[PDB]
C-alpha cells in the first residue's frame, strides 16, 4: 500500500520538546497546556505567531535519558508570560500555552535515529535539545515513523 498523507504539506513547523520529567508530561497530557524555558517560549512564541493558523506548530516530546519519545502535541496558543508560578515539577518555567496531544505513544530512539538534522550539524533528531527546530522534510519522516509504529 502507500501513506502520503505527511509527504503532501508545505506550512508546518515542528519542534522537539525535552522534559526532565515525568510528572509534567502526565500534567501536559491532562490539561493540554506547556511551559518550556525563557528561550524556548521565545522561540515557540515566534513561530506559532508567524505561522498565522495557516499550518501546524507540531512538538515532539521526550523526557531526558529516557530513551524513546513519548507523543505529538499541537501548540494551540501563544505564550502568555505571567501565570501562576509553581503548577510544574521545577519552579523555574515561567508562562504557560496551550497544547493538543495528538498521539500519546512510546516510540524508541532506535525506530528514529537515522534521521539526521542539517540544521543541528547532521547530528540524530534523538539527540536533540528542547525547543530543537526540525526541518520540515525531516518533520515528515519523523511523523511517520511515529504513526506508524506499533
Amino acid at each position: 500500500g502507500e501513506n502520503l498523507y505527511f509527504q503532501h504539506m508545505k506550512h508546518g513547523r515542528v519542534f522537539i520538546i525535552k522534559s526532565y520529567s515525568e510528572d509534567d508530561i502526565h500534567r501536559s497530557i491532562k490539561y493540554n497546556i506547556w511551559c518550556s524555558t525563557e528561550h524556548g517560549n521565545k522561540r515557540l512564541d515566534a513561530a506559532y505567531r508567524s505561522m498565522n493558523g495557516k499550518g501546524p506548530v507540531y512538538l515532539l516530546f521526550s523526557v531526558n535519558g529516557s530513551g524513546h519519545f513519548c507523543g505529538v502535541a499541537e501548540m494551540k496558543s501563544a505564550v502568555d508570560y505571567n501565570t501562576c508560578a509553581g503548577v510544574w515539577s521545577q519552579d523555574k518555567w515561567k508562562g504557560r500555552f496551550d497544547v493538543r496531544w495528538i498521539f500519546v505513544k512510546d516510540v524508541p530512539n532506535s525506530q528514529l535515529r537515522h534521521i539526521r538534522l542539517e540544521n543541528n550539524e547532521n547530528k540524530p533528531v534523538t539527540n536533540s535539545r528542547d525547543t530543537q527546530e526540525v526541518p520540515l522534510e525531516k518533520a515528515k519522516q519523523v511523523l511517520k515513523i511515529i504513526a506508524s509504529y506499533k
